[PDB]
């Protein structure tokens, strides 16, 4: 089941790598809660919007899972994303340049294998250095 | 093995929470490698310098472990740090304000229970 949860996460990475946000969302429970950097909930709709913007802005993006660990109902992954910055993202004008950042994704799964809680830690300084 | 590794991580957290860098370093293997944000190794000496700078900078810091997961020889923690900016930091002079940041800490352990590889992801955005 931790094994099953890890596979689901890899499925979500694969969905990202073919630029299919809908493929990521499909793993969400209907009552999923996403948390921002201050630990405030963010609506699933705003989450989908940020994700859609990333795929538009970083249309060649590639995610490499550097590490993944599962225990109980939890999975954590450290991921590196590489892309070229082609579109506007979170107000930042494209530079046309290669960018690369590393982050954590933490996912909590229900007994049925759907994502019920979701956290991230991003170091986005390559975008605003 | 995962249980013992997680317990070691929490001892390292408790060392930080009493502002004792030595207590953290005590868990390292003799040939530990620490990777920076660009995955470049950082020398022991420089890592310890950064750790000391942080305690000088934020001498009232508190680490709150939000989540900890172990499997095999690795452990990941999602940690929230709260402090007051009382010392110079990464060149920024003190402001005296309450600050807060979140980070991932990932540690890989030897069979003997020492840290052999270590990564972080810091979100310093709130702090900046
Ligand atoms: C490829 O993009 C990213 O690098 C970001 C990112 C990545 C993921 C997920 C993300 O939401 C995001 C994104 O993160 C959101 O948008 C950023 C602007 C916010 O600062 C954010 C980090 O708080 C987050 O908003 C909820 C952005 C980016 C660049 O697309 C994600 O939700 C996710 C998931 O729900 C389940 C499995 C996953 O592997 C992910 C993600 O990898």
């Amino acid at each position: 089941s931790t094994t099953a949860n890890k596979e689901r996460c890899l499925e979500m990475v694969a969905a990202w790598n073919r630029w299919d946000v809908s493929g990521v969302v499909a793993h969400w429970a209907p009552d999923v809660v996403h948390y921002d950097d201050e630990d405030k909930p963010v609506s699933a709709e705003e989450v989908v919007r940020r994700m859609n913007s990333a795929v538009e802005a970083f249309p060649d993006l590639r995610l490499d899972v550097r590490s993944i660990v599962g225990e109980g109902d939890r999975v954590m992954l450290r991921i590196t994303c590489s892309a070229t910055h082609q579109g506007v993202f979170m107000g930042i004008a494209p530079t046309g340049r290669k960018v690369r950042w590393t982050y954590l994704e933490e996912l909590r799964f229900s007994e049925a294998g759907k994502v019920v809680e979701h956290w991230d830690v991003f170091n986005f300084s390559p975008l605003f250095r």
